């Protein structure tokens, strides 16, 4: 049964004029910058962009891969795809 979003899980997340996209919740690590209330920091796979949202903008990564993971032309989405499913938790930088 669904507990609230935590550090480390995978998801897909909906960004305005971008497909659902393979992301985590980040952790957030000693005197980095804090997400607002009630925001995550979403980490997206590919890109390796940073940006804060809420839950309604989150999708669980296994419960809607079939729906959201094929390729997509968008740029970084096909190596966003491969990071989600292989190497999820590693360090991007
Ligand atoms: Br959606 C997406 C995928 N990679 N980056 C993004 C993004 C776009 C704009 N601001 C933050 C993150």
């Amino acid at each position: 049964m669904p507990h609230a979003f935590k550090p480390g899980d995978l998801v897909f997340a909906k960004m305005k004029g971008y497909p659902h996209w393979p992301a985590r919740i980040d952790d957030i690590a000693d005197g980095a910058v804090k997400p607002p209330p009630n925001k995550y920091p979403i980490f997206f796979f590919g890109t390796h962009e940073t940006a804060f949202l809420g839950p309604k903008d989150l999708f669980p990564y296994d419960k809607c891969k079939d729906k959201y993971g094929k390729p997509n032309k968008r740029k970084g989405f096909n190596e966003g795809l491969w990071e989600i499913q292989n190497n999820p938790h590693a360090s991007y930088s």
